[PDB]
This record gives structure tokens, C-alpha cells and sequence, in this order.
């Protein structure tokens, strides 16, 4: 059940999750999973990122859920459940701007 991970803050605004994200604390990777704001049973993986180029900033990206059960952020590379999605991108980058690491503080 993702209501019980401590990563999933559920019903959070993308502006809400920005905030969360844009503080000075948190090292790259910093993550939160998220409902979709537009798009019925799609969530958002929100991420904190940093360079020397833009400084604290957070990228969203749309995680796709199947009615024949895979989640996905690109349809070629597909998970069983939310939690082995938010596993498999906390030890690969992949296309995303940094490997998953800690939760974000609220
Ligand atoms: C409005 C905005 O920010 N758009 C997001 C997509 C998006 C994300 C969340 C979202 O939330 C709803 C909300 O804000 O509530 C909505 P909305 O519902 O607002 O329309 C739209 C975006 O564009 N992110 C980028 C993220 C960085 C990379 C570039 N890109 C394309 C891409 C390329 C490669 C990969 C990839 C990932 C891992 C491995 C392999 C490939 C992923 C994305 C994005 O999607």
C-alpha cells in the first residue's frame, strides 16, 4: 500500500512539493511522490537537484500506472509496484537528474 510510505505525501500541491524541496538541507536526490495535480491515478515524482548552473532546483517527472499492473516513468522500463519504481531509481540515474536518495523533510 503506497499510503504507507513514508516517501508518498499523496495529496500535495506541485508548488507545496517545491517548496518542501527547495531548502538548503537537502543534498541531491532528495525525493517525495505525489498525486498528479491534472491527471487521474498518475502520480509525480518530485526531485530535488542542484549545479553550480541553476543552484537548489526540483524536477517532476509522471509516473504512468497500467490497468495491466506496471508503473513507469518510460514505458520501456516498468515495475511491479511504486515501491520497486522508487527502488530500482534510488540505485540508477537513468533519465532522471540524480539517483533517488533521501525523503524529503517536511
Ligand atoms: C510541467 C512540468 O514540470 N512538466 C514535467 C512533466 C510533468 C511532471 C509532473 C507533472 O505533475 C503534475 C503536477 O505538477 O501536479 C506534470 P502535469 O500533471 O503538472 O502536466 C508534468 C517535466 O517536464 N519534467 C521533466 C523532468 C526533467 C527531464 C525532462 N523531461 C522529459 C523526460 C525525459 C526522460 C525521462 C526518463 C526518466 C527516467 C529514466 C528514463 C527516462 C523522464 C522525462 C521531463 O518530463
Amino acid at each position: 500500500s503506497i499510503q504507507a510510505e513514508e516517501w508518498y505525501f499523496g495529496k500535495i500541491t506541485r508548488r507545496e512539493s517545491e517548496r518542501l524541496l527547495l531548502n538548503a538541507e537537502n543534498p541531491r536526490g532528495t525525493f517525495l511522490v505525489r498525486e498528479s495535480e491534472t491527471t487521474k491515478g498518475a502520480y509525480c515524482l518530485s526531485v530535488s537537484d542542484f549545479d553550480n548552473a541553476k543552484g537548489l532546483n526540483v524536477k517532476h517527472y509522471k509516473i504512468r500506472k497500467l490497468d495491466s499492473g506496471g508503473f513507469y516513468i518510460t514505458s520501456r522500463t516498468q515495475f511491479n509496484s511504486l515501491q520497486q519504481l522508487v527502488a530500482y531509481y534510488s540505485k540508477h540515474a537513468d533519465g532522471l537528474c540524480h539517483r533517488l536518495t533521501t525523503v524529503c523533510p517536511t
